[PDB]
């Protein structure tokens, strides 16, 4: 395990330092976005969490394609608020239910500190 708790204040500089293995040794699932709102990294938790397989989801829009049930002013909203000031963190529960059983998570949107690019952090609840 690659030890860092979910909704650390000091999560950016954390994973700053991270490749894609270190990055699969973490508890919760971990999605970075350019501001786009494509996929630039996924981990393996994440894929646990959601079945879609960490590889073949890199590159993909995760608003229009991969994740369409967020797309709605509480998730994307928040996202796209996020991109246009420069600065983001929130943290809310959301249900993900697209061509999956419903499951209810926490997630914590934080921008990163490289600068186009921002973390999707999700957990079960
Ligand atoms: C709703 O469509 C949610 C989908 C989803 C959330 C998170 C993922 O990593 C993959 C799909």
């Amino acid at each position: 395990m690659e030890h860092v708790a979910f909704g650390s204040e000091d999560i950016e500089n954390t994973l700053a330092k991270m490749d894609d293995g270190q990055l699969d040794g973490l508890a919760f699932g971990a999605i970075q976005l350019d501001g786009d709102g494509n996929i630039l990294q996924y981990n393996a938790a994440e894929g646990d969490i959601t079945g879609r397989d960490p590889k073949q989801v890199i590159g993909k829009n995760f608003f229009k394609d991969v994740a369409p049930c967020t797309d709605s002013p509480e998730f994307y909203g928040k996202f796209k608020e996020g991109v246009a000031s420069g600065n983001l963190n929130t943290m809310f529960e959301y249900t993900f239910d697209y061509q999956m059983t419903p499951t209810k998570v926490k997630v914590h949107m934080k921008k990163a500190l490289s600068g186009d690019s921002y973390w999707v952090f999700v957990k079960r609840v």
